[PDB]
């Protein structure tokens, strides 16, 4: 039943004044913030961190650079099946109805991470929220 | 083209405060209220009528009490092709940009019925406003 | 404390689409619905009941014919100090914020009529709901 | 990969009050204006020329009369991959979460056209905006 | 009284996204456009006439640097008291339930200018629309 | 020109789903969040603190029983005039287009609170900001 899903809003939400509209999306779906923080600029090892899967990744060094741009927050959310839910409210920027699909228009600038399954929920929560 | 939908407000959506936010939704998609009642609590035997095609299911009776638990609004709709679009706009849990893929998140309580086919659209229309 | 009023939305906002935007704003300061009846065309004794301490008026007749010419629903409303708090909602063309600032732009196609005294909603009321 | 596509904001988005809400959505997907005309009533040869590849269909005369029964605004939009975006934004009746899907429920009245290819981009752009 | 008012969307709308959102108020309002130009950026020419009754002013210049530094749309709207109306709903930075109230916070980039008076709305119109 | 003040977001933001919507409002007038805590359950001392100069005041206790009934945001917002801008923001229970206005009808729960001064500004951030 109850999971709880690590979110991040990124910084390109912030540039753009969309941080509201995307925390308002998952509160609509009726998911409950159960941790918050707000990072005005995340430390980089946490990003890193966070994306260590993408560590060998062209990309990883950029996205990670992106990331410690501007401000973070971190959530973490909980509610029904949340883990899938959430990720399924992200969508991507071919999906009309999702966070991604009505906003964002970039494989970077993607303005929300959520975690995509049990075991990446329990260890980025652990990452952003390590006192838990 | 021109068909009539039976839609019910749930107990769920006044309880959250959604029932201008669905309406709207459908309002928004061009169709026009014909029909539309308020009942701070429907009568159980028209909830179970309304769900006679699963009184032999696990859920049915949770489900009942469920929905003699506060207020509904019963609705019927006209409009083009009524019947699958308002069906479309209700949607499913796991789907956003519909009704239930962006406000719901349960199984039971998920704030919206719309009628499924022509054959239930006549029924429940008929449960709901026999006259 | 608690209060009922009755409100009307009017044919315009049928016309208009406007019909869940007015009943949103209303919701969404935390009122309740407590009755409700919708009304293809309300018949014209109602009406004229309803606006009975205008039937001198000049307007009396056109006003009735625009009540009359599209659908129209009656709702009783509930909550603390619901018939000042609601009719201030409703407000006038001239104040953005309110129903009628935001939407209207009329003397007769207003969108809304809300109850404005202790008096005229208990009057209003047993108009539109008779059997109460 | 930078595109341009061409966007038409069609009558019925006027009669019901649509035109910020479409346009909106699009710019909510960070869409750029890049040339914008209003047209009270859209000359008919721009119209005819538009959709000259429906000539022989039999809906050719009265969509050309709809199209001319209001104002019409035409719009170059930019950004990425702008032509396969705003199409998909665009959508159809039966997709909510799309404007099309969410606001529109007719073959004929359904507030917006975008570009559907490369060269139907180029094409329609030389159209509404020849300078 | 049916009169003509003119509307200035400024660059700073266009760098926050918030064009439909201004033109939607304006829209959700029933007025209605009349005419409209799109100006990637104004000619300074333009600019400087429309504010022609404040060159003695200390902001003069940066102002219209201000309003040359992105796009503006200019807008003819139309509806029964217009002028009046339109400002009000215009409003300013310090009353919420207004375009500027609810949206802006700057002395300058304050997102909307609306003609002010009978007088200004024709001058405008014929500045930006000679026509 | 350049402020601080602070925000909390009451228990019946949380209890009602509005916290998006209170915060979108303060975020579409241009403000920035410097600083944000979430607490599942604020301390009473922090509390009592914060309402210190209503302490001899008969709804005191009951209001600080309230303000622990539930989660709230503590936030610092940075922008031009942000003390009293936000606070007209806030408004009250009576002036629709204000946070209050629009979504609170209570003299306890009403959502929201901004700091009203640059004295009492500088003392609810230290209180919940001490860092
Ligand atoms: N191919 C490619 N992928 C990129 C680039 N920059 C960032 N990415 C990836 C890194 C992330 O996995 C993804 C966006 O961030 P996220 O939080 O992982 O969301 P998601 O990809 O799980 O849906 O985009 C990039 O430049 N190229
Ligand atoms: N599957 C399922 N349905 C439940 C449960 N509790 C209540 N329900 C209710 C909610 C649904 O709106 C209602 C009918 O759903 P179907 O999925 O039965 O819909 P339909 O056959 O009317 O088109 O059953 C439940 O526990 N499981
Ligand atoms: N002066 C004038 N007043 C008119 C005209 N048509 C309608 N009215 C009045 C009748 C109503 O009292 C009012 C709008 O309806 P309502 O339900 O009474 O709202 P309100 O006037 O109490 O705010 O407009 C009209 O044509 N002229
Ligand atoms: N298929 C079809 N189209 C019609 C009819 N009447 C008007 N039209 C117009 C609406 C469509 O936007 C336009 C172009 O046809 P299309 O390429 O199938 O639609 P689309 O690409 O705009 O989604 O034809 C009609 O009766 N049938
Ligand atoms: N008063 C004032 N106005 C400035 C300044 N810098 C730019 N402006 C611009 C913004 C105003 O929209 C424009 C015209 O002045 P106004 O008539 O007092 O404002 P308004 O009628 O547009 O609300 O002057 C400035 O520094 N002070
Ligand atoms: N006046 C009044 N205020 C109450 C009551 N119960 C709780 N409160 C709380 C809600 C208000 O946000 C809080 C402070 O309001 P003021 O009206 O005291 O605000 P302020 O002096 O902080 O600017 O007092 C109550 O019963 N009456
Ligand atoms: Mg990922
Ligand atoms: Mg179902
Ligand atoms: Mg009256
Ligand atoms: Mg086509
Ligand atoms: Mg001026
Ligand atoms: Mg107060």
């Amino acid at each position: 039943g109850l999971q709880r899903t690590l979110v991040l809003i990124k910084p390109d939400a912030f540039e753009r004044s969309l941080v509201a509209e995307i925390m308002g999306r998952i509160e609509k779906k009726n998911f409950k913030i159960v941790s918050m923080k707000f990072w005005s600029k995340a430390p980089r090892n946490l990003i890193e961190q966070h994306y260590k899967e993408h560590s060998e990744q062209s990309y990883f060094n950029d996205n990670c650079d992106f990331m410690v741009s501007g401000p973070i927050i971190s959530i973490v959310y909980e509610g029904t099946d949340a883990i899938s839910k959430i990720r399924r409210l992200q969508g991507n920027i071919l999906t009309p109805g999702t966070i991604r699909g009505d906003l964002a228009n970039d494989i970077r600038e993607n303005l929300i991470h959520a975690s995509d399954s049990e075991d990446s929920a329990v260890d980025e929560i652990s990452i952003w929220f390590p006192e838990t």
